[PDB]
């Protein structure tokens, strides 16, 4: 049950809209559980290191995640989300809550403080990760689709964010991507190319924008990335869910027979 | 938008029932306007005179059509529907609801009275509609699915059966194909073979039975099939319809395009 | 108020749909008890030591209930239900929820050291469920019925799962007639004969295949029978009932009279 | 698909209440059309001139309802009904509303100016009805049901009214029969005998009363039986139907096979 790397996946509904599966979920939940490339769902010669790189992200991810494992219940759905641009992750557990900020970078006074290999961790899962939209950008341009014009690229916006967020805190392409979410997929593979110009003054002060509102009963903290448009946007939740594939087979095996064989009367 | 001939498809629908695409309202729908099979949704080198016999088919059921088409209004939806065992065609037309008798083999006291051109022009079409079926088991054999045992052929008796009944008025396989409409699609793939066993004595006195019901406000007269299981089997209507494909056109020339070629950054 | 054995029965509802009695809950329930043929609801010439063998797998089922019946509540309906393919029962009890799989054969690493007199046990039970089989179509060919062509095998195929698992485990007819659970009655009745044919290649490798889905709240284990039509099927759940009996007696006794004895006028 | 005369049956329904088929609408039908008791829906030894008769009733209705037929349109269901005690047909027909009182017996002033051909025909109808209801009794005591006790003669009476008003316009039978229409089936088979005793009086002064309301908007005329208990009725109108019989036919040819036979494995 393989699939290439980096995918996607286009299903119809109607009463024939059309939605996509996002490669997003199930990579997550693999690095949830150190899970390495062989054993995972998924002609990679240029994804260097891809294997490697993706297994080291795997068990640093593996270990974070237990850091928070620990004190779940055994009985206490699947509801993952995400935010940006600490790139945090949302669980839940029930009988029959809580978070995990994957990669802070909004704030880190611990430069050399914070030690190398937990540093090599994080550089490995945003390599993952990087390298992971350009697999989906690859496939984009590869198979494309009746529905390429219907929906757009926003699921991955906070991936991108994190991206050149680091790049500051160690680009115009990631950058630009990010800066529409609503940006179509046939466009972009008509105009990948010159999507180059904000050149350097509203990211040298900072890429983003944060602001709080006092709501009387809580502190609303909210980021505002900023655009290569000179614009601004705020950041939002995306809470993700994963389609239950049903258990139908394969005709594999069957016997496919002839019938001019067969005596047929005429 | 060519399709094989004799040719069935399937179709998803989900809160994932299947449902089955005929190859009968388009063949109907052709035959009335006597269209060729060249300029027709539809590789047939074992279906002789498939094309010829076809055109000729087609010319004939097209007169036979205008010969009640000459009544209907100009002004005055499609919902053909088909009755067993003279297997005769059934029309409307409203201002924003007759029938034809395709083939009448149930009572026919002009054996030489009726020309022979006519004759030839049944003939002709009951060789095409016996060799479609064929080459929609063929079809069948051909590409199985997921679903093969998820729907039956009930579609297809009417056509079996004025298959066998001219066959007596002029076999075991199509006759015991006719005999269970509910028949499931992989289990002929399977068994096909020694499906022959009414050896003679219950069709050598009519191969059916016809029963009319007084009702006090009509005569409901109906045909009683008889089926080697020493069974019989109501005929019944069943009114078709053809889904609208909508006009999705295609990705056939987009330009794909090359990735690691754009300076990418990492 | 005695049946014959593997019987069926056929019950009408309408506001004319048929529905089939099984002659499963009821063979379920009098194992539970270790009942005897004797005082069962069931002329078995053909059938050697089906009392015998009936009250010996009677005996084993009952002190294997009796197993998980210690832990039951007194006060903690009745919808017991099966599973293949290791043929476990489920029920549940209420205050005004468990199983027990009777056949685990899927996996079981202790041939020899498994005791000889449960082994025997084990294979009267198997015996006893497939000469109930062999009893349910003879009875099947016996008396037909209008609705013959209206329902399928369906309810029995994990017994002939487990006949055929036993088997490997120690025939083609019991495969076949479970390879198509759809299939349907008068149709066996007709072509019981020839369903013969994967030939060695697809069962040598294991008859079934097992996938599991980590549905990141369990491990959804499911199996996949293997068909001799070179398919496969997903396994599944179908819970039970028994329709209750209404309290009717009889006319048994009523005294039938005489008119033209009675002085009518005339 | 015949049946005996006089006949009766039984039907259920369940979200088990039954319902009785009459041997009414059908007689009417046929009483209609003239249709003889050969070609009729009907071991009638101590039944004498039942044919006989039978066909001369038929006849004479067969006129009486052509009668009236002459009026109706070709265009202008079925829901015949009758009343009391001059025991009138009544019938509608609409495009996609008349009676005929065939045994007026209230007031009829020509005992001899009525032909005797006429008079021959009414004696034959009557004659035909009350043996009618004798077959209908003598068959209620042959097969008795469950649902004997669950319903009444009902729907009899006003033949049975027809018959005593005859009787003394040329018993205790037939009178106290008709007296309680409420009276239930298993009861007479019980206690037919005896049921004999208002003596003279209350009859040699008319059977019946006859009273009319002057409603304002018209005459409402209505009669009250008198029965042997001292008592009065109301006589009212029943509307009938006739249950429409599915096309259902027969296992009747079906062939059973034997399985011992069959090289079963086990």
């Amino acid at each position: 049950e393989r699939r290439t790397f980096g995918s996607y996946k286009i299903e119809e509904i109607t009463i024939k809209i059309p939605i996509l599966d996002d490669g997003i979920f199930d990579l997550i939940n693999y690095l949830l559980n150190g899970t390495h490339f062989d054993k995972t769902h998924y002609d990679y010669s240029h994804l260097p290191t891809l294997e490697r790189d993706f297994n080291t992200a795997s068990n640093y991810v593996s270990e974070n995640y237990s850091i928070i494992v620990e004190e779940i219940d055994l009985n206490k759905s699947e509801s993952i989300s995400l935010k940006s641009p600490d790139f945090t992750v949302v669980l839940e557990y029930f009988k029959k809550v809580r978070e995990l900020p994957l990669l802070p970078i909004m704030c880190r006074e611990s430069e050399d403080s914070i030690s190398e290999d937990i540093l090599e961790g994080e550089g490995a899962v945003i390599q993952v990760l990087k390298m992971f939209m350009k697999g989906f950008l690859v496939h984009l341009g590869e198979n494309p689709n009746s529905y390429d014009r219907q929906l757009t690229i926003e699921k991955y916006r906070p991936l991108l964010i994190s991206i050149i967020g680091y790049e500051f805190t160690v680009n115009h392409i990631y950058y630009q991507l990010a800066t529409f979410d609503n940006y179509p997929f046939d466009l972009l593979r008509f105009q990948l190319q010159s999507l180059i110009d904000i050149k350097e003054r509203i990211e040298k002060d900072g890429l983003f924008k944060v602001i709080t509102t006092t709501n009387a009963r809580g502190q609303y903290q909210s980021v505002l990335l900023r655009g290569i448009n000179g614009s601004e946007s705020y950041l939002n939740l995306k809470r993700y869910r994963k389609f239950k594939v049903r258990v139908v087979g394969n005709v594999d095996n069957v016997i496919k027979n002839d019938f001019s064989s067969l005596k047929l009367d005429v």
